């Protein structure tokens, strides 16, 4: 017998499959989709402090490798996050996670003084979005978990951009060592500002900043699989939440290899929609079946190197 | 009626095609081979002032989307690339690229120093490989690109790794756009420390660094793209060549429609060999041919903006 449960932050997850921040969990209908989805958990839409219409259109793509998106924060706004977490959202089917992208300190700071009160009575937890942007800049990232743990009185996670070099993995293990209130890392969100070009219109296929948008999908497995190890490796006080070229529960299995707790699935949720969840429930259990594992402990971070 | 024929750093290419650096390019027989080949240059395996066996092995695998590597820099040293530069090469056949990559900026000047009599008496062009690896340190980066223009009297190209930010894009083409002397910028590098997992094995593939190596191939076309396109823009004084992701006419024509004059193959020529640019160059005269493009010159930078 077999189990895909995932115990953290005092919840219990009947699976580790969750929405990427920013898949199918913008709207109501969305959220309550991913609620009464297969899947362990669900994160809204990061959420700036008042609403955002986003970038013009185009500006997401599916590819055959993967998507290309510059959606540019696209939100309802704080207020209807923590509103659908204090009052809506079903907590006896699944945890929440709520995506917080302020624009500034302050913003990040004035949004954790009101979440502080709804995490400590309904159990949503914080996904702080870091992801030059600030995760690229080891001073602002510092600075902004500071001013966030100040006034924050809760476990929270991270959602971190790819790094592509030991001397970052280590400087910002460093810095996310600093902080206990930092339970969980997201590894990764997108590969930043990659370009697209459609050899048959000789054209980008994105319109927001000249075609040029993060990369999901099959493209970034790699990199996510890098950063969730490196993560894991470097940060044995936290847990590691993996996003990125999540398509199948083989694609799962590697992220939980690497060290992922949770899974979260962005670009193949955006192509597929909710049911994808029972799929890759399915797939990862039947995954585990042929390999002979009953549960995720068993091999999580268990990538064997040479 | 069409010509893939580039003329560029006082030169004359039948084609834009060329090795990527560290790729069928390290001993005497690969270096024959690229000359003999359709390609219109190669560049020699970066170089060190002494030879170097590299990393352990295994150090590369092919991949379905591209390749993982690890090398760690094995060559035939300095005066092996230099020799072969100076007293070898058929300069008749095609212009020839030589790849530095000094492990300290001491190492860079005192190879530079020998590289002048020979670039000034046979033509041969620096690739100066900048790819924390030294093009992620801006401080790295200028302090190698001041020391090479001090003590290297001729035009140079930089071998970039990936950049993923706009605010890096304009931190690197600021520094490239102080030194007049650097007249190439090519994009990209591998796509750095991403870990493949081999769901079989439950294993890295590679042997060094616990399986983190440069991802090249169908993984980085879209990050090579942004890196030709960025660099393209904010260095209209400078030439790029394109690398990452060829294995087709068709991606050649995205680089080129990106913004590059060379267009390098690595992961593509490690899979089949310097045959491998007689079908290329069919395959992108094939793709003009569709287009009704006569010439690279005609749509060179030319992708369109929505
Ligand atoms: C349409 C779309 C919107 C996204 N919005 C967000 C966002 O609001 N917050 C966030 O942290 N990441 C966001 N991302 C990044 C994803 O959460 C995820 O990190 C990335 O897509 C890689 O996962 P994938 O390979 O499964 O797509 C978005 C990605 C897509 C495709
Ligand atoms: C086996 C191997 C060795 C490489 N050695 C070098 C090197 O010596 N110098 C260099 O600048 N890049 C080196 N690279 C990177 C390639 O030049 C190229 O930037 C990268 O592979 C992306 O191109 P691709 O997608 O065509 O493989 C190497 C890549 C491979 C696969
Ligand atoms: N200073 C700095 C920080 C991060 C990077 N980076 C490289 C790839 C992604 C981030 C480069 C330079």
């Amino acid at each position: 017998s077999m189990s895909l449960q995932v115990n953290l932050l005092n919840n219990t997850f009947a699976n580790p499959f969750m929405n990427a921040a920013g898949v199918m969990c913008t709207t109501t209908e969305e959220l309550v989709a991913m609620t009464e989805s297969a899947s362990g958990s669900l994160v809204s839409k990061s959420c700036t402090p008042a609403l955002r219409e986003g970038n013009p259109t185009p500006r997401y793509q599916a590819l055959p490798l993967g998507s290309i998106n510059s959606m540019g924060l696209p939100n309802n706004g704080f207020d209807f996050y923590l509103a659908y977490a204090a009052e809506q959202h079903d907590y006896g089917k699944k945890p929440l996670f709520l995506s917080m992208s302020g624009l500034s300190m302050r913003e990040n700071v004035e949004m954790c003084k009101r979440l502080a009160a709804v995490a400590t009575e309904k159990g949503v937890i914080l996904e702080l979005n870091l992801s030059p942007q600030v995760a690229y800049d080891f001073d602002a990232m510092r600075q902004c978990l500071t001013a966030v743990s100040e006034v924050y009185p809760h476990s929270f996670g991270v959602k971190m951009p790819p790094y592509f070099d030991f001397a970052h993995f280590d400087a910002a293990a460093e810095i996310l060592n600093e902080f206990p209130k930092v339970q969980f890392i997201t590894c990764i969100n997108s590969i930043g500002n990659g370009l697209v070009i459609d050899a048959e219109t000789e054209s980008v296929v994105i319109k927001p900043k000249q075609g040029f948008g993060g990369l999901g999908g099959r493209y970034v497995l790699p990199t996510a699989l890098a950063n969730i190890n490196a993560f894991y490796r470097r940060c044995p006080g936290k847990l590691i939440f993996g996003c990125g070229g999540v398509y199948t529960g083989e694609d799962a299995f590697l992220h939980v290899l690497a060290g992922a707790s949770m899974v979260q699935v962005g670009t193949a949720l955006q192509e597929e929609g909710p049911s994808i969840f029972e799929r890759l429930t399915s797939e990862l259990l039947g995954v585990m079946a042929k390999k002979r594992y009953q549960t995720l402990d068993e091999f999580r971070g268990k990538v064997r190197t040479l």
